[PDB]
C-alpha cells in the first residue's frame, strides 16, 4: 500500500530513506534560496503526495541544521494535502543561510494520529 | 473509538473543530483578547478542557498561515491525564505586533498516538 | 517490548513518567551548562536506548520552561539511534539560562509512526 508521489518539476528529488530505523524520509530543496539571519523562507520541494490514512506528515528538523540555528516552522502536512510540500526553514542563527537545489532540508515523518468525535459535557 | 469529552469553562470557549475529514488537527480558538509584541510569547487561554484519549497526547501544532507570518508554538504537550484549561503559547517571531482577538484560531490540536513502554536499565545494548 | 537503556556515566538519571497519564519520560542534564539569550546548546543526558519498533522518540518541551522562553531544537531520536541522547535547548528568553547537573530539561515521547513505501507516479 505505497504512498504515491508526483514531481511537479524535474528539479524535485524523490524523498530518500537510508536505514530501517530512520524516523522518516529526507526532503530536498527544488530551488536556490538565501535566508538572512532572523528571517524565514518557504522552501519548495516540488513533491506532492497522496498521504496515508489516519496519519499526518510532520516536517521535522535535521539535527545538523538545528545545531546551526536552523529551525522548522509550521510543518503539519495533512492527510488530504495534494499540493506542493513546503518546508519553512527558520534561520535563528547569526549568519545568512544558503539553500541550494538538491540540499537536504528536513525529514518527513508519517505520524500516526487519532480522529475522535468530540462531544461537550457539563463536567469531566 | 468513543468520543472525546470536553468542557467549555466559560461561554467564550469554542468547540475544537476539524476543518475537513482529512485534516490532521482540531482548531483551537482564543477565548480572550491579547496583544503580543515582537520577540515575545503569550499563554493564550482556550477555556477548553478535555478528557484526553488513551495512549495519546494532544500536540498543540501551528497553523501554516501564522507560521509564515512568524508565529510559532511553544510547549504544546497536552498529557492524557491533563484536566485543566488548555493553553497555547504563541511566540511572535515576526517584526510587528501580533493581535489576538477572541474567537481567532491560534493553533491546531493533533491527537498523536504514543507508547508507554517500561524502561529497563542495562549494562550494554 | 521494554526499552533497554544505558547510563554512559553515573551522572545520568533514569528517565521516568511523572504520572500514568503523562506523555513523556523526563530527561535530565548530566552536566552543567550556561545558555546566553538568543543562543542554543546541545545538552547531554548520558542515556542511550534501544528504541521501540515503528516509533521515534521526540524531544519535547517542558511547559514551565517554555513559558520562560526555553524551546527545543532538533529532537528527532530515530529508532536505530544507539548514541548519547542530546537535548537542544534554545534560550529565546531575555536573560542567561542556567542548567545544573540533574536538572529536568525536556521529556521524551515515544511517538508511533508509519514506514510506508514510496512510488513515483505521473498523477495522484
Ligand atoms: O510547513 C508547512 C505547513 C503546511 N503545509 C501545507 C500542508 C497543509 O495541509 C497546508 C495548510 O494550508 P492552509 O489551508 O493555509 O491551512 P492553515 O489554516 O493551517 O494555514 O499547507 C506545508 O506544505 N508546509
Ligand atoms: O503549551 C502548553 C503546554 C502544557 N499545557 C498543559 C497541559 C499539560 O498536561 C500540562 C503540563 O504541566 P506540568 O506537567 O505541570 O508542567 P511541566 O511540563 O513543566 O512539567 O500543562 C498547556 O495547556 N499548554
Ligand atoms: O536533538 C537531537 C537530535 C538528534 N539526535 C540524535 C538522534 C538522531 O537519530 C541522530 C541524527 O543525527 P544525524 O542523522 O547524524 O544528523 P542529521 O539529522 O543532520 O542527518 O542524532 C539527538 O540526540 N538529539
Ligand atoms: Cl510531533
Ligand atoms: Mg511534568
Amino acid at each position: 500500500s505505497p504512498v504515491r508521489f508526483v514531481k511537479e518539476t524535474n528539479r524535485a528529488k524523490s524523498p530518500t530513506r537510508q536505514s530501517p530505523g530512520a524516523a522518516g524520509y529526507d526532503l530536498y530543496s527544488a530551488y536556490d534560496y538565501t535566508i538572512p539571519p532572523g528571517e524565514r523562507q518557504l522552501i519548495k520541494t516540488d513533491i506532492s503526495m497522496s498521504m496515508p490514512k489516519f496519519c499526518y506528515g510532520r516536517i521535522a528538523p535535521r539535527s545538523g541544521l538545528s545545531l546551526k540555528g536552523i529551525d522548522i516552522g509550521g510543518g503539519v502536512i495533512d492527510e488530504d494535502y495534494r499540493g506542493n510540500i513546503g518546508v519553512i526553514l527558520i534561520n535563528n542563527g547569526k549568519c545568512t543561510f544558503n539553500v541550494n537545489t538538491g540540499d537536504r532540508i528536513a525529514q518527513l515523518i508519517y505520524q500516526r494520529i487519532y480522529y475522535p468525535e468530540l462531544e461537550e459535557v457539563q463536567s469531566l
